[PDB]
């Protein structure tokens, strides 16, 4: 198990705009970074969740946080969409998939261990609380949308987890 930072404890903002419904289990897991600046404290890190928040909702127009979970440099894991509601992080490729992003940027150094752990630890939960299914497939964001994300240091490492599935969509 692990904790979840909820929405609340971020002071998230509701959603503005309607989500589009998924249907939970969800058969895939896709790993981001958020490609910013690295959090590494509980003050930095639920700021960044603000901020992401934020820009993604005034700059993109996304009608919330774009991803269903964030991992802090600190190794918390902070909750954002619901899993039954979609993400907005790979266009077409959003359906069915659940979306955990890091918070920072892995192209160059991998996260902290105390995230990489949280993220795994994540996953286990998300399957036993019916949010994944067991059979899942890993995705690293690159493999779903035209992106650089997770970053090549966080992607080479997700490759090597359960259920890391070669597939380019």
């Amino acid at each position: 198990e692990v904790p979840i930072v909820t929405r609340a404890e971020w002071n998230a903002k509701p959603p503005n705009g309607a989500i589009d419904s998924m249907v939970t289990p969800l058969p895939r897991a896709v790993i981001a970074h958020t490609a910013g600046g690295a959090c590494a404290d509980d003050v930095t890190c639920s700021q960044h969740m603000r901020n992401l928040q934020n820009f993604q909702m005034s700059k993109q127009k996304f009608s919330d946080i774009g991803y269903h979970y964030l991992i802090g440099g600190n190794g918390k894991v902070y909750e954002g969409r619901s899993p039954s509601q979609r993400g907005a992080f790979a266009g077409p490729n959003n359906d069915g998939s659940l979306g955990i992003a890091f918070i920072g940027n892995f192209e160059e150094r991998a996260p902290n261990k105390e995230a990489l752990d949280a993220a795994k630890e994540l996953l286990e939960q998300a399957v036993k609380q019916a949010q994944l299914v067991e059979g899942y497939k890993l995705l690293g964001h690159r493999q779903v949308s035209a992106t650089k994300s997770p970053g090549e240091a966080l992607y080479a490492l997700i490759q090597q987890w359960p259920n890391w599935s070669e597939e380019m969509l």
